[PDB]
């Protein structure tokens, strides 16, 4: 009974009272919804941050760069945030986003390898550039946020050129939040090295019945703004629409 005016107006509110600019892409089947208050973003090339993590972690593991019960070793040295400065397997790293592992496994998969991986796969621009322990963070490589929703509705449904058990793997790696019988697999972005600053959450929606619905949320990320916002944006979109 919901006017599609109604959820368009609602999820550009959401936006619009974090005093930031952004877009929620929500894919059904082969129908991509593009919903947020500056929808222009959707067709934009920004860095894709962490969001990386999720094909860093793919080429890492089909290419035994690395296994999932491997702990990463602290190197003893002082980091950004106290709950890096640990041990932990790529799935722990996952989920505290802890850069210094997954550019310790870039570094182990290296240039040569990292370049003509991502090329096979087709992410963004495809362009990694010169240094493989921040082509992500910094650039050149570029996605937008229509090829970042294609890219987790091909995770959630296996298409991805890996095998099964990687892909299978990695997402066991992205499980967020349990919302009644609905599952949410993300992975969260904010490229703090580039002016303006990126914001990202990409993922899918797997409901009781089966079914997985990819999303992919792009903002500005503003000064003293919390990294929460973008799940708040996320969850408040998704119940909205009746996803979750
Ligand atoms: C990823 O974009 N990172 C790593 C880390 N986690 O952020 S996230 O939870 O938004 O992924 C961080 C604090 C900043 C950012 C970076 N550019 O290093
Ligand atoms: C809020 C945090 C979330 C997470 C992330 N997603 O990058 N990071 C950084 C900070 N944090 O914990 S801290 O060590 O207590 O700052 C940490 O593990």
């Amino acid at each position: 009974h919901i006017s599609s005016q109604q959820h368009e107006k609602a999820i550009k509110s959401y936006f619009d009272e974090a005093q930031t600019q952004g877009v929620i892409i929500i894919k059904e089947g082969k129908n991509l919804s593009t919903y947020g208050n500056a929808l222009a973003r959707a067709n934009k090339e920004y860095v894709p941050a962490s969001t990386f993590k999720m094909l860093n972690a793919l080429i890492g593991l089909e290419n035994h760069k690395a296994t999932t019960n491997e702990i990463f070793k602290w190197d003893g040295k002082k980091r950004t945030y106290p709950m890096w400065e640990k041990d932990m397997t790529l799935g722990e790293a996952m989920a505290l986003s802890a850069v210094p592992v997954y550019q310790e496994l870039a570094r182990r998969t290296g240039l040569e390898l990292m370049q003509k991986e991502v090329k096979r796969v087709n992410f963004g621009n495809t362009n990694i550039g010169t240094q493989v322990d921040n082509f992500w963070l910094v650039g050149p490589l570029k996605i937008t946020p229509v090829q970042e929703v294609n890219f987790a509705d091909d995770l959630a449904h296996n298409r991805l050129p890996f095998k099964l058990e990687t892909q299978e793997e990695v997402k066991k790696m992205l499980l967020i939040k349990e919302v009644n019988g609905s599952k949410i697999y993300a992975k969260s972005g904010w490229g703090m090295g580039v002016t303006p600053q990126v914001g990202w959450l990409t993922g899918w929606v797997e409901q009781a019945n089966g079914k997985k619905i990819p999303f992919s949320l792009n903002l500005e990320m503003k000064e003293g703004m919390s990294g929460s916002i973008r799940n708040e944006i996320t969850y408040k979109s998704l119940e909205n629409l009746g996803i979750i």
